């Protein structure tokens, strides 16, 4: 018995379509309007018929503006997420410094005079791009209640994990020459040792700024992810065990989950 599920059944190509079955609403949160981040934009469900979601913050990486994770707030969302993409206080800011504005989103939103009433507070999780995704991990470990992170081809130069509890993923791009997974992504997967689930997957023959176009292989797994997790649905557990193939034509290069 599950009362957060939502949505029909999944398929291999429900979970690779651009939009899911939610239209989405958003809402503009200025750099000024902003307590403890740099501004977003909040994406959501339109409907309140099915009850009410999950919220997930996305971080940008070093040097970076919420342009280049944005496209994740409109995709998630349509899938049954409260999702607010957001610009950093600086776009030099550290790992430490995304994991608490990463809290800071969340914690926005569930305030919002606008999504409060459609988020289940209780349900969080984070994601992030290179220095956002090293952000993921510090934020489960800040707030060991998180319920998900991702870490997009993620940076962060402390290793070690014993700290998170939350369900942590990290996709890994293959020939990144930023953020490389021998020394930062795998890692991390290593070093997870207390995480409810943990997984590595590799993105074959990518950047580091994979993360920062529309990709079907990363929209899939932090959708298969988040709904694993964030919404404890065991119908998504099905793309995560055994996962994808690393054969020839697979878009994926590794895949490890423990
Ligand atoms: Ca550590
Ligand atoms: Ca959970």
């Amino acid at each position: 018995e599950n009362d957060y599920e939502r949505g029909p059944d999944p398929t291999s190509s429900s979970i690779e379509a651009s939009r899911g079955p939610y239209a989405v609403s958003t809402k503009s949160i200025s750099r000024f309007a902003a307590r403890g981040f740099g501004g977003g934009t909040i994406h959501y469900p339109t409907t309140t018929a099915d009850g009410t979601f999950g919220v997930v913050a996305v971080s940008p990486g070093y040097t970076a503006s919420e342009s280049t994770i944005r496209w994740l707030g409109p995709r998630l969302a349509s899938f049954g997420f409260v999702v607010i993409t957001f610009d950093t206080n600086s776009r030099y800011d550290q790992p430490r410094a995304r994991g608490t504005q990463l809290l800071a989103a969340i914690d926005q939103a569930i305030g919002d005079s606008t999504v409060g009433s459609r988020i289940d507070p209780s349900r969080q999780a984070v994601v992030g791009h290179s220095m956002g995704g090293g952000g993921t991990l510090e934020a489960a470990k800040t707030r060991p209640s998180i319920e998900a992170a991702v870490g997009l081809t993620p940076w962060n130069l402390d290793k070690t994990w014993p700290e998170v509890e939350a369900a942590a993923l990290q996709i890994g791009a293959q020939n990144d020459s930023v953020a490389p997974p021998r020394s930062h992504a795998v890692p991390f997967y290593g070093s997870l040792t207390n995480a409810e689930r943990r997984a590595y997957l590799e993105l074959r023959g990518a950047s580091h700024f994979a993360p920062n176009t529309s990709n079907t292989t990363i929209a899939k797994y932090t959708l298969a992810w988040l709904k694993r997790y964030v919404d404890d649905d065991t119908r998504y557990e099905q793309f995560l065990a055994p996962g994808p193939s690393t054969g020839f034509g697979s878009a994926v290069s590794d895949y490890r989950i423990q």
